[PDB]
């Protein structure tokens, strides 16, 4: 009796503060970590049928002095055979290596090189990165055109599809076509673009593909092999140099729970104990202690761009920065900013995020100003943040990760979607966690706010990662250009599209499934399917009459007046949990709902407090927004909590009436008074064993309705149909009651099944291509002859993700802005681009008047595509058509400064910006189509109007970083 040690929560290491780094190492993909496979062309040459042995060396001839772990050089081995590959791995890989290679590769054999990316950003990064690395690096986005002439070119991915539209030389001299971040083609406005991107290729190219980890990925390659009819290989890893370990957060508790460990393993009574802490402001509760405990630097990801600016709030009050620090957060800022005229450095925008980057909170998202979300990158990554706010956009952000990572939330939650993150939204996110040198681990923490059951918390978390699936669909600019050039057709492109090499695929497997488990619906033998029929259908038909005869009884003008304090009341949740007989104590009526979007029924339209044996270590105070709290019910010798305890029921767990009450004294709530009743509640089950007497919905309640009396009746001869078959009482009732279920509900397998099968069959996809056609006709597009007339040359040019290819093109040929200022065409374009809705000020009934026909315009082509039977809300494809920045466009326009047109609407400053470039590419865009129509007082219009509005801090270019 000295000292000790406990020998329970005791152990040797600290893992607090110190123990972070590792004392472990380094660890390398090892080549059993990697599987190989590779894609071949199929053959429609009989006379020849090619042995393909195509396999790489394993590492490359050449290394050009790059260092290549196992991973890296077998990727790289393919490129030097000039074969094409996909790699697919964890952002933690060091993908971009590879892309380094072919670049490397293309100048010494004297080609040319092309990489794309989705993000502008990423390309501008990416840009100097390699301009720096080989010098002979080009780049071209929507917004900047610098050194085209250059053997190595980065750009955006729609300048690609444009170029493959054109057909410009450039594509005749580029050897490889690299494609970083190929997850892209998900994403279902941008999908399109990618695939037609794709699908425009030579077949003589070669392309590298960069990837987060697919199931399909073989299915992607014979997707590539099939339509520009090559080899494609396919390098794969799971490993990932950094373990993990994901906690979860309760709402309002106090500490976290481990539930995927370092080898990914869910334990579930850490997280049925992490469900159970639940019964705001404690984003700051996380961050103090991971200030204290060694946790930087910290990502935290949310989704409003308003939210997110408020957790930096909340958090704002602690200091995360040493004086020394502070004063290098200073440094960097003056300096980046320096290219702004000392009008914008003091924007509204900038002077106060200055005093939080330095305290070393951070704040990334789409309505930051560009220079400023650059600037505080370049921050995070000189670790002068510890702590940073951003929304999803930043994890596609390059070189930036964290030790830490916090889910505010796990629903992402738009228009209609309400869904949990999927595991691919999870993994580009979660694993930022983790860094190969200076981490042990990768911190992964979830709050939850709503309890959900382990299907939903484990799909999410360590659910298998999702299918790579098309986006493909179809656009007018798309199909127009499709049409014009005479090699191929929209038509053809529609069967090239990945989709339809999708659902092609899907079909055998199908077949096989359907097959499989149309066995059983043949396979098994019921003794007698003749009178299992017979009961199960009344058996089961029998559950439904008597389900809607505890809704009718449940009504409030049929229950209500037997609501007397005391009255005995049978409790069973619409979960079918009958919880026995208990005593009514008080009943309240739920009060009206307010904003409208929580209706109930009548039988809804009670809560009623009721004393009950619950076995439930659950909250008695509220029902939640459920039927009744969530806890158990004791069955036999005293379940774990044997409690009389009152508690709150929708009044659809009504069962029964009691015909008679129990005395209640006025003072119920002390722990023996709840049991004085109960005890009494057992002393009437005494002399009423075949149960207590209840009270008859009809001759006692008194619901004489003559659709209750025929709903009674045919319960009755239910009740008969049950009893007059020979298997009501026979031990081989529960056995076939098993068999017809199987066969019955495999019925629904393979009916479903079938429905599958059907839609992979797609007649939809070129169902539509027919309409648009015929909207194309009579819109003057096209003339019958199927070939494309002045007009869809227009529309070809011009690139909306709006269906405003037509209708602007339609503006253009009408002359509808012949006879404008250039000041003034800025802002009538500038309802065709955006989405962020607006609050503003007013509309200018100068402005006023030419905004109303192009609604009208555009309410003909509307109301026009509907008669063509396409899908199309004709109310308000006008919606797209928004005036809120007009006046807006018109004050920048005027020479007005970049101060003023901020508050000139409730706009985001960052959002602004990235909205007027939108415009000013639109405007390049409808000067070209000015070019290919009529006169060029049209065209250089709109390249003064460009002038106009392209000016001092939209005309910023990038820190190239």
């Amino acid at each position: 009796i000295m000292t000790d040690a406990f020998q329970t929560a005791e152990s040797r290491e600290v893992t607090g503060a110190q123990g972070f780094a590792p004392t472990e190492g380094e660890s390398i993909v090892l080549s059993h970590n990697i599987q190989h496979q590779v894609a071949l062309p199929p053959d429609l040459d009989y006379e020849y049928i090619p042995l393909s042995e195509h396999k790489p060396p394993a590492e490359p001839a050449r290394t050009y002095s790059f260092k290549l772990d196992p991973f890296q050089a077998l990727s790289v081995a393919s490129i030097e055979r000039e074969e094409s590959v996909l790699v697919s791995a964890h952002t933690s890989a060091g993908k971009t290596v590879v892309a380094e290679y072919a670049i490397a590769q293309c100048l010494k054999k004297n080609q040319r090189v092309i990489y794309t990316s989705p993000i502008k950003a990423l390309s501008n990064q990416k840009y100097r990165d390699f301009q720096a690395e080989f010098g002979d690096v080009g780049l071209m986005t929507g917004d900047v055109t610098i050194n085209p002439t250059a053997s190595c070119l980065v750009m955006t991915t729609e300048i690609l599809r444009s170029m493959l539209y054109r057909g410009s030389e450039i594509m005749r001299e580029v050897a490889w076509v690299v494609f970083d971040e190929i997850h892209y083609m998900r994403d279902k406005i941008r999908g399109v673009v990618w695939e037609e991107t794709i699908i425009l290729l030579p077949d003589k190219v070669r392309y590298v593909f960069l990837s987060a980890t697919i199931p399909n990925a073989f299915q992607f390659a014979e997707w590539i092999a099939k339509i520009h009819r090559q080899a494609c290989h396919v390098v794969y890893t799971d490993f990932r140099p950094t373990p993990l370990q994901n906690y979860f957060f309760p709402a309002g508790g106090k500490g976290i729970l481990l539930i995927v460990d370092e080898k990914g393993n869910f334990k579930e009574n850490n997280f049925n104990q992490a469900m159970a802490m639940i019964e705001k402001a404690d984003i700051a509760k996380i961050i103090k202690m991971i200030l204290k405990k060694n946790f930087q630097p910290v990502i935290v990801f949310n989704f409003s761009k308003r939210e997110c600016e408020q957790m930096a709030l909340a958090s704002s009050s602690m200091k995360f920065n040493a004086p020394d620090e502070e004063n290098m957060v200073n440094k960097v800022f003056e300096n980046a900013l320096a290219s702004l005229s000392e009008d914008d450095k003091n924007l509204p925008q900038i002077s106060n995020i200055l005093p939080l980057l330095r305290k070393g909170i951070g704040v990334h998202h789409s309505g930051l100003l560009p220079i400023l979300k650059e600037t505080i990158e370049i921050l995070f990554q000189e670790g002068l943040i510890k702590v940073l706010f951003a929304t999803e956009t930043f994890s596609i952000g390059l070189n930036m990760p964290a030790r830490t990572v916090v889910f505010t939330q796990v629903t992402k939650w738009d228009g209609q979607q309400r869904r949990p993150l999927t595991s691919s939204e999870y993994i580009q996110m979660a694993g930022r966690a983790g860094r190969r040198g200076l981490d042990d681990r990768g911190i992964v923490i979830m709050m939850v706010d709503d309890k959900l059951e382990p299907e939903t918390a484990r799909a999410i978390v360590v659910g298998n990662q999702d299918k790579l699936n098309s986006a493909f669909h179809l656009g007018y600019n798309m199909v127009l250009n499709l049409l014009r050039i005479e090699a191929i057709s929209p038509e053809y492109m529609l069967e090239r599209c990945f989709f339809q090499f999708q659902n092609a695929a899907s079909v055998p497997q199908l077949e096989r499934e359907l097959i499989s488990l149309q066995q059983e619906r043949d396979a098994i033998i019921i003794p007698d399917e003749s009178i299992v029929k017979d009961y199960y259908g009344v058996r089961q038909q029998l559950e439904e009459y008597n389900k809607d005869m505890v809704f009718v009884i449940q009504h409030p003008q049929n229950c209500l007046g037997f609501f007397q304090e005391g009255r005995l009341i049978h409790i069973k949740s619409p979960s079918g949990v009958d919880y026995g007989w208990g005593v009514l104590i008080k009943h309240i009526q739920r009060q009206t709902p307010k904003n409208g979007q929580p209706p109930y029924p009548e039988q809804e339209s009670y809560v009623l407090d009721v004393l009950l044996k619950v076995s439930g270590d659950f909250n008695p105070k509220t029902r939640g927004e459920g039927p009744m709290p969530e806890g158990i019910m004791p069955a036999g010798k005293d379940s774990k909590n044997a409690r009389w305890e009152v508690v709150p029921c929708l009044l659809n767990c009504l069962r029964a009436l009691g015909q008679l009450r129990v005395f209640l004294p006025k003072r119920l709530e002390s722990a023996d008074e709840k049991d004085g009743v109960g005890k009494a509640v057992d002393e009437i089950s005494r002399r009423f064993p075949d149960g207590i007497p209840i009270l008859d919905p009809m001759e006692n309640m008194g619901i004489n309705d003559d659709s209750f009396k025929k709903l009674l009746r045919k319960i009755e001869v239910l009740e008969s149909r049950l009893v007059a078959n020979p298997l009501h009482n026979s031990p081989l009732l529960v056995e076939l009651w098993n068999q017809y279920s199987l066969k019955m509900q495999l019925g629904e397998q393979i009916k479903e099944k079938k429905k599958a099968i059907a839609r992979a069959h797609s007649v939809a996809q070129l169902d539509e291509l027919k309409s648009r056609k015929r909207v194309l006709r009579r819109l003057g597009f096209i003339n019958d002859a199927e070939v494309v007339q002045m007009k869809a040359r227009v529309a070809c040019e011009i690139s909306s993700t709006e269906g405003h290819e037509l209708l602007l093109a339609e503006l253009l040929f009408n002359r509808f802005f012949n006879e404008l200022s250039p000041e003034i065409c800025a802002c009538i374009l500038s309802c065709f681009i955006f989405d962020e809705k607006i609050e503003t000020q007013a509309l200018k009934e100068e402005l006023a008047k030419p905004f109303r026909e192009i609604q009208a315009q555009a309410r003909i082509i509307a109301k026009v595509s509907a008669e063509s039977k396409l899908d199309v809300n004709e109310d308000e494809y006008v919606q797209s058509l928004k005036w809120q920045l007009m006046e807006t466009v018109l004050a920048w326009a005027q020479g007005r400064p970049f101060s003023e047109i901020c508050k000139m609407t409730n706009v985001y400053e960052g959002s602004l910006i990235r909205l007027f470039r939108r415009l000013e590419e639109l405007l390049r865009q409808m000067a070209e189509a000015a070019r290919v129509m009529g006169s060029e007082e049209l065209k250089d219009k709109f390249e003064l109007s460009l002038s106009k509005i392209r000016r001092d801090i939209v005309s910023f270019n990038s820190l190239y970083l």
